[PDB]
């Protein structure tokens, strides 16, 4: 059964709500992005309308065989009706295609459901600057000042010349990149980029990328791992085991890899600066970790609600233990009481 933080009140409409069979009343399936926890239960067999935006379409269609009269892209930043009801896509600074929805409920009532998100200070000068929300249903995974991390531009740049400086000292070095889902497609183009390369990956993966509406794309990706000194594997294999093996497949092109995880927030963020991260280290193996966040730190959160002033929120995520909701719970009261909404 469809959890209430699922369903949008006034309204015919779910929000990722694909996994509990047909809900009743649901008139119409909204997606917010492509990322399996928020997709599960769509295939082929799908039979009523999925609303999104183009590129989360192109996923639908191509990766998971949705019948295309079955779906539904809307532009972002325009008004549309859908059945009987106005709403608007927003650009979610989460992975690419991914959208926060407005609904303008019949009786006056403002909704903005975030999807997933990384809150920035551009979000104030969308659609939302010109009205009033009433209930914001929000994407609370960092939810707690301990979650930190860097801006997207200072790790890109980490990466960057971490990766041009180990391959300009050995011309012979293969560096990897982990990957499991889309999102975080910055962290291996800026490297292909820095070193004159295309990324090299599986077919399965190429398909993926050739859904994203990613300018120049075939000018940065390929299938011929032979020609790439950038190589993407899946995350899993980003180990001193998974490497070693692979190097092997390489036939002698190669004698060193440098490996990047992308991850979310790890504990090392409440001590380390990201200028000082290190790698780990097995003979000619070294694995960098780091912390290439697509969603909201908690100050970046605190922002844009205190900035919002919404009448209630609804958390979406950690929802599971009293702990966890006691917690977003005085943060929410904390929030309101400093900027006096
Ligand atoms: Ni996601």
């Amino acid at each position: 059964t469809c959890p209430f933080y699922k369903k949008i009140p006034g309204t015919g409409f779910t929000v990722d709500a694909f996994q509990y069979g047909v809900v009743e009343g649901c008139t119409a399936y909204f997606l917010t992005h492509f990322h399996s926890d928020h997709y599960a239960g769509l295939s082929k067999h799908f039979t009523f309308p999925v609303y999104c935006s183009e590129i989360t379409g192109n996923l639908l269609k191509n990766k998971l065989h949705v019948q295309e009269q079955y779906i539904h892209p809307l532009p972002l930043d325009t008004e549309c009706i859908v059945n009987g009801v106005k709403v608007v896509l927003l650009d979610a600074n989460h992975c690419p295609g991914a959208v926060m929805i407005l609904f303008y409920l019949p009786n006056g009532t403002v909704i903005l459901h975030t999807g997933d998100f990384r809150a920035d200070p551009s979000m104030e000068r969308s659609l939302l600057a010109d009205q009033k929300v009433h209930m914001l249903y929000l994407d609370t995974t960092y939810c707690s000042p301990e979650y930190t991390f860097p801006s997207q531009q200072e790790v890109i740049r980490f990466a960057i010349n971490t990766a041009f400086e180990a391959v300009t000292l050995n011309p012979h070095a293969l560096v990897v990149c982990g990957t499991y889902s889309i999102g975080k497609e910055k962290v291996f183009l800026a490297i292909a980029d820095v070193l004159g390369s295309k990324v090299g990956m599986s077919q399965e993966k190429y398909k993926t990328l050739q859904c994203l509406n990613i300018p120049e794309i075939n000018s940065l990706i390929t299938t011929d791992m032979c020609s790439s000194l950038v190589h993407l594997l899946p995350m899993m294999q980003i180990n001193f085991k998974g490497l070693q093996s692979h190097l092997k497949k390489c036939g002698g092109k190669y004698n060193q890899i440098l490996a990047f995880r992308p991850t979310g927030w790890t504990h090392s963020n409440k001590f380390t600066r990201i200028a000082d991260v290190i790698p780990q280290t097995k003979g000619n193996i070294s694995i960098y970790g780091i912390p290439y966040s697509e969603h909201s730190s908690y100050l970046e959160m605190k922002r844009f609600v205190q900035w919002l002033k919404p009448q209630k929120i609804i958390p979406t995520v950690n929802v599971g233990t009293w702990k966890s909701r006691s917690t977003m719970e005085k943060y929410f009261r904390e929030w309101k009481l400093e900027a006096g909404y």
